[PDB]
């Protein structure tokens, strides 16, 4: 009885080029999707997602329990007090099925000014031993830059869609300072699948991750071809079809803040599925001190009754709140 959500496939390739008319026609499609269910698939995006999937699989299936402790975030290993965001997020057999590896901007090096200053939300990535995972760090860092590139193009489309100049968001999304993250999530097949690792929604649906708005400007997501996501709409939660050739795009709550809820952050959740699969989000985050002045594209003077919020304030508050609401991942 759970209807397919309207999730259009938008050819985003004009956003990489210089045909302004064509870009406006893509922006209209982004506007439409953003006003409807809040999701679309970006197609013709130029990223080799099959290779991303293969390299990620090789990592997930070769990492050992020893390596996971050695890379673990603070929530799992008290010795790693600097690792709030970046590192390994362990499963707990019998209790918690999902496990993952998160990394941040590769430019956050020991000498980076924000690392020196110890500013919250900035960390130096941790990586497994190169000889045990040959090529993995290099692949993963290049992937960061490939999806950064796609996200910059998408941000040009969102800006045009909102009646702005195309750099309105992108000017704040910079290699030297972006707080964006990649998460390489493994969802396992388990037989038996422990009930303790399954949540139940109010409507009785079995879930792996509860309802939420994303903490992002936008989210740029690759998933395996196994249906799992649902979006809350007015006729109920609806199934978002999988498409392992496309990137699933949606707004996060910073976009809702900037646009005075004209582009809402859609509410969505992750169904429980007993399948070995991947979920690989890129969270498009700005710089720590990036402030965009809020506006309202439904009002004649564009004025909004929201206050400016720096991205760093937003992000630290949001990530902590999401862990309190929906649990440590
Ligand atoms: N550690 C990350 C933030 C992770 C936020 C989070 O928990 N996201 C969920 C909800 S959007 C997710 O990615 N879910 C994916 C899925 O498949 O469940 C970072 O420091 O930036
Ligand atoms: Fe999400």
């Amino acid at each position: 009885s759970v209807s397919k959500a309207n999730v259009p496939k938008i050819d985003v390739s004009p956003l990489f080029g210089d045909d302004q008319a064509a870009k406006m026609r893509v922006a209209q499609q982004i506007d439409a999707a953003s006003r409807d269910t809040g999701f679309f698939y970006a197609v013709n995006h130029g990223i080799n997602v099959q290779r991303l999937s293969q390299k990620t699989k090789e990592f997930h299936m070769s990492i050992t329990p020893e390596e996971k402790w050695d890379l673990a975030i603070r929530a799992y290993n008290k010795e790693h007090q600097d690792q709030v965001r970046a590192g390994y997020y362990l499963s707990i057999p019998g209790k918690k099925a999902v496990e993952s590896f998160c990394y941040l901007n590769p430019n956050f090096t020991p000498d980076h000014p924000r690392i020196q200053a110890k500013t919250p939300t900035h960390e130096v990535n941790v990586w497994p031993d190169e000889t045990k995972h040959p090529g993995f760090q290099d692949f993963a860092e290049q992937y960061y830059w490939d999806v950064f590139g796609l996200s910059s193009a998408l941000l040009k489309g969102y800006a045009l869609a909102l009646g702005k100049e195309e750099n309105f968001f992108a000017r704040h999304f910079k290699p030297d300072d972006t707080l964006a993250s990649v998460v390489l999530i493994r969802y396992p097949y388990l037989d038996p699948y422990p009930e303790a690792a399954i949540k139940t929604a109010a409507d009785g649906t079995k879930l792996s991750f509860e309802w939420h708005e994303d903490v992002s400007l936008i989210t740029v997501l690759y998933q395996s071809n196994v249906q799992n996501l649902q979006v809350e709409t007015a006729a109920g939660y609806q199934d978002i079809e999988a498409d392992d050739t496309g990137y699933l795009i949606n707004c996060g709550s910073y976009m809702a803040h900037l646009t005075n809820n004209y582009y809402k952050a859609p509410i969505h959740r992750v169904k429980w599925v007993n399948a070995e699969r991947q979920s690989l989000p890129f969270f498009v985050n700005l710089g720590y001190d990036s402030v965009i002045d809020p506006f309202d594209p439904r009002e004649p003077n564009g004025k909004s009754d929201r206050e400016p919020l720096s991205y760093g304030d937003y992000l630290q508050n949001g990530l902590v709140s999401l862990i309190n609401k929906n649990g440590q991942t």
